[PDB]
């Protein structure tokens, strides 16, 4: 599924991401924009052989099992395919664990390089929240 911008904002808010760990909703929407282009089915292979999955490009190196990342962990205790569902619950639940791990949203390289320090409000502007 390719979410609309306000559509994703609404789902992220209902799942309690708005201000989770102090990060306002626009930060999460901006991160999804540049991690996945709002596409739940996005996958991208990392240099180390791990793969990033889903709307928030969650990495098999630490957070999910894909059976092809030898030596990795599965800290969210889910198959990485669950992070590709049309329903974002799995991805949100796992993102909450990631952003609590100590480094905040810096875990998302696209957020650090393209959202952090910008007017992230713009990503929710005009949405009925
Ligand atoms: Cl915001
Ligand atoms: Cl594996
Ligand atoms: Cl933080």
């Amino acid at each position: 599924k390719v979410f609309g911008r306000c559509e994703l904002a609404a789902a992220m808010k209902r799942h309690g991401l708005d201000n989770y760990r102090g990060y306002s909703l626009g930060n999460w929407v901006c991160a999804a924009k540049f991690e996945s282009n709002f596409n739940t089915q996005a996958t991208n292979r990392n240099t180390d052989g791990s793969t990033d999955y889903g709307i928030l490009q969650i990495n098999s190196r630490w957070w999910c099992n894909d059976g092809r990342t030898p030596g990795s962990r599965n800290l969210c205790n889910i198959p990485c395919s669950a992070l590709l569902s049309s329903d974002i619950t799995a991805s949100v639940n796992c993102a909450k664990k990631i952003v609590s791990d100590g480094n905040g949203m810096n875990a998302w390289v696209a957020w650090r390089n393209r959202c952090k320090g910008t007017d992230v409000q713009a990503w929710i502007r005009g949405c009925r929240l």
